[PDB]
């Protein structure tokens, strides 16, 4: 579920998922339309992908259990679409923190308009 998603990237990176990753260029939340802006930009560029992957599945209220092995995600049993929103879910944060030495706080709150470039899954 998003709020669940929201607590994931905070533990990763120590941020808020709202506002540092809400807004974030031109794939975070609302979105996904034109060329990704960075690295964290296609991190959401990839997860919005995923959860395309998944037309019958509710990303946003779908609540699915994981926990910590190594401090490693570990996506817990559930249904199949928990089980499938939380691998993208868990690629997404990791790819946060993978990235978080490019971030750059320029690219919250992007114009719409800036976004343009056809990119496919
Ligand atoms: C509770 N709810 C309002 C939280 C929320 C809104 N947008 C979010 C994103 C967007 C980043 C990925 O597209 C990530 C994680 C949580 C949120």
């Amino acid at each position: 579920s998003l709020l669940e998603f929201g607590k994931m990237i905070l533990e990763e990176t120590g941020k808020l998922a709202i506002p540092s990753y809400s807004s974030y260029g031109c794939y975070c939340g609302w979105g996904g339309k034109g060329t990704p802006k960075d690295a964290t930009d296609r991190c959401c560029f990839v997860h919005d992908c995923c959860y395309g992957n998944l037309p019958d599945c509710n990303p946003k209220s779908d609540r699915y259990k994981y926990k910590r092995v190594n401090g490693a995600i570990v996506c817990e049993k559930g249904t199949s679409c928990e089980n499938r929103i939380c691998e993208c879910d868990k690629a997404a944060a990791i790819c946060f923190r993978q990235n978080l030495n490019t971030y750059s706080k320029k690219y919250m709150l992007y114009p719409d308009f800036l976004c343009k470039g056809e990119l496919k899954c």
